[PDB]
């Protein structure tokens, strides 16, 4: 039968360090077989509250009954939005971990098997990296920092956090590109630019051959307008964040690349599904990072490892991790190695978990 006996939730605070704090919700699914599954998702109090309100509904169910579980909680995201999907995702991941353990198989092998064993990641640079720089000096300052990060980290891709200062972002990107001719370069204004400014800036950025322009403006409508004029692949993890957004986005030709994210889409199967959708519509795909630590990153690595279309250097703030409730993942020369053991391939230190829950 394999039934779930307990669902426990902890909210923890872990330190972060830039080699060049954060709050997360952790969930444990216990089964009458002795097998335990772990999951980690974003934020604390509010997400932890949603999971506990769903816990009673999981007692007595099989961790293998994910389809039944998701259908049962389909209205949760309707009311709780992003946090709803994130709460669901934590439970989703814990069940997959439990499934791998119950079958003695890696989550990767339960998702189709590995097609790649190493997962390249991206280096994020923000203006906060050049505190002293003045407007006229900021570009050179960022380029120098970019070069340092790339050589010290071995990153295949670099991503700039854009601001409402379009002209300034463009100035920075030009400097970075001139200093790093062969790196995959991206910019993410987080929908801070207006459509008219996105077109003007986009046109100016075409000569830099960026891997993609990420969320320059808000909405499917605005994004479609940018795509119609700017000759740069357009990416998003803001205007298409659920399947209900997919069909409309495709009919309006709003994007060229979509960012997957288990914690944003509610689970592993949904993300594998999204990968299928992207291939069908000739869209590129990558994964977005919302501060995942070891457990969460492990789930993502299993997805990337078993998914052909995820051939790009993913976004990952995992290189900022210090102490974690599990053993450090293998991050070397800009790439993360996909864990090998049963389930997610990670072991959780409960003492530390209890410790960091007290910090929170």
């Amino acid at each position: 039968s394999l039934k779930i006996t307990d669902v426990d939730v902890w909210v923890v605070n872990l330190p972060l360090v830039n080699p060049f704090g954060e709050t997360r919700t952790v969930v444990r699914v216990r089964t009458d077989s002795g097998v335990e599954g772990w999951g980690e998702t974003m934020w604390g109090a509010p997400v932890a509250a949603i999971v506990r309100r769903m816990a009673p509904d999981l007692i007595g169910t099989s961790p293998f009954a994910l389809e039944a579980f998701h259908r049962k909680q389909h209205m949760v995201p309707f009311f709780y939005g992003y946090l709803g999907y994130a709460a669901i995702a934590a439970v989703d991941v814990a069940c997959w971990d439990a499934m791998g353990k119950a079958t003695g198989q890696s989550v990767t092998d339960l998702l189709g098997g590995a097609v790649r064993d190493e997962v390249p990641i991206t280096a994020l640079i923000t203006r906060a990296d050049a505190p002293g720089a003045t407007p006229a000096d900021l570009p050179k300052a960022m380029a120098e920092h970019a070069v340092r990060v790339v050589e010290e980290g071995g990153f295949d891709a670099v991503k700039l956090k854009g601001t409402t200062d379009c002209a300034g972002d463009v100035a920075i990107l030009r400097a970075v590109r001139e200093a790093l001719p062969g790196v995959n370069l991206r910019v993410d204004p987080n929908a801070a630019w207006s459509v008219p400014d996105s077109v003007r800036a986009g046109i100016a950025l075409e000569e830099l051959d960026l891997e993609y322009l990420e969320d320059p403006c808000v909405g499917i409508e605005g994004m479609a307008q940018v795509k119609a004029k700017v000759r740069i692949p357009l990416c998003t993890n803001m205007c298409v964040v659920r399947f209900e957004d997919f069909a409309p986005a495709m009919r309006l030709n709003a994007v060229d690349v979509i960012h997957g994210d288990v914690y944003k889409w509610g689970g592993i199967a949904a993300t594998k599904a999204l990968a299928a959708h992207c291939e069908t519509f000739g869209l590129g795909m990558n994964l977005h990072s919302g501060g995942e630590l070891g457990i969460a990153t492990a789930a993502h690595l299993a997805v990337v490892s078993s998914t052909p279309v995820l051939s790009r250097a993913i976004d990952s703030m995992y290189y900022l991790h210090a102490d974690d409730i599990i053993e450090p993942l293998h991050l070397e020369n800009g790439r993360l190695r996909v864990p090998s053991g049963p389930g997610l391939g990670v072991s959780v230190d409960e003492d530390k978990l209890r410790h960091y829950a007290g910090v929170n």
